[PDB]
């Protein structure tokens, strides 16, 4: 089946149809490599920017229920957590920060108790602004990630915060992470002063959400496309389609969707316990 | 079966009988009010100290196998974790920690992979020494967890280290958590300078390790008894049974045994959630 779901809880909001809930999620995750014997005992913790708006406006006016991938937002967390990283999510508001649970993989001994164990810190997430002003050459941080999903498509790409944000962390030699829909994010950088230019990265192709709602993901066309406009604010997109690779662009690590979550973890963990 | 039950690891070594294997233990712990919604944001981490060695000699030569008690060193740092605390596992020598896996709850759906992902800190466990030399009014601890297991009686009771570790805490008003046979550690205070001295607290009561061996959960009897030398160092215990109950004595939190584990460990988070 290809027909959207109905979201009871919104006013013409859907969810993705059954066959491509099938497509693209499991109730089972990838979670690999996670083999980290010395661990990092530092004191720097990662900095999660998460979306705080579940609902995503499609083309005909239906919106998209959506927010930030579970999988991307976990599996990574998984491994760098387990290399001894914590981490501390935040939102644009402070609301709590909202996840596909459709895309949730219920059922994994694993990553439900990872979940579970840190759900408070997504619950009462902190607000970006408090982050930000607080923010010196000795805000220990070491990276700030910023999950996948549709959800990072909406408030991110425009916040004057995740914008500062992102100019610390490479003013101050930290890493950045992100996968998905993620780095459209990096377009609140368009507006002048955008230290992520001539760096390359891997994400959704516009080809691909350009085609999704053929099969009901979404329950219509996105409003824009986030891939064509990083290009025009200079950054590179490796990827023209989804093939679940992730890549290295000093200290900037990312992957293309889902598919890469696994592996950007260990990407991350693995680099980060070297830096660290 | 009150047998004591052969550890071929070791030369003479006993782990407890079935009898009382199956009287204080369960595949599943008490772990419960784990209701934490605005969790601790800082940087402070616990300072877990722990046992490196397995094998306690008894009265007549046979080496009893024990170590640390997962449930008092996991339900108290489960609290807390899920309290926005992290913790730092640390050894006299730095080698692993042992732990006392016939009490450790397998089948624990939540104790085990709280436990799965923090293993690497007690494998990998840091060298107290390491630790305190770098101890200074700044260090970023908040508290120090001393967990229970007949394993807490070698060692840490003569340790210059524990010694130093306890009084840097106390000095610079931080918590001191412990439990079981874990207050034997304080012991290391007893040739001056005694900043614990008229502090009650709740421990295993010498009367029951007295009376234990009478039914195999050790292979013969202690060469001696940690309770009454707390006495002759100034300090109360409450308890002289085993009650399960738990005690605050203005930063000092303990409890008798792994009765009162889950206990110790809402009464640790709740105290601190507040501190900070």
């Amino acid at each position: 089946s290809k027909n959207p779901q109905v979201d009871i809880a919104e006013d013409n909001a859907f969810f993705p149809s059954e066959y491509s809930l099938s497509q693209y999620t499991s109730p089972v995750s990838d979670l690999d490599g996670v083999d980290y014997p010395k661990p990092y005992r530092g004191k720097h913790k990662i900095l999660v920017i998460a979306a705080d708006e579940r609902y995503l406006p499609t083309d005909n006016g239906k919106l998209f229920s959506t927010g930030n991938h579970p999988i991307e937002t976990l599996l990574p967390l998984y491994h760098l957590h387990a290399a001894g990283f914590e981490f501390e999510v935040a939102t644009i508001s402070g609301l709590m920060t909202k996840f596909e649970y459709w895309a949730m993989p219920q059922k994994d001994e694993k990553v439900m108790p990872f979940f579970e164990q840190h759900k408070s810190l997504f619950r009462n997430p902190k607000k970006l602004a408090d982050v930000v002003a607080s923010l010196n050459a000795d805000s220990e941080y070491a990276a700030i990630f910023v999950p996948g999903g549709h959800g990072a498509l909406i408030g991110l790409p425009e916040s004057q915060d995740v914008a500062a944000a992102l100019q610390w962390a490479i003013k101050n030699d930290r890493f950045v992470i992100s996968l998905c829909h993620g780095p459209a994010a990096f377009l609140a950088l368009r507006h002048g002063d955008n230290p992520l230019n001539g760096y390359s990265i891997c994400a959704f192709p516009d080809a691909a959400d350009k085609q999704t709602p053929e099969i009901g993901y979404m329950p219509g066309h996105l409003t824009w496309y986030f891939g064509e406009e990083l290009k025009k604010m200079g950054m590179n997109i490796i990827n023209d389609d989804i093939t679940g690779r992730v890549h290295k662009d000093r200290k900037l690590l990312t992957g293309d969707s889902p598919f890469a979550a696994n592996a950007l973890g260990k990407l991350a963990a693995q680099e980060m316990l070297a830096a660290y």
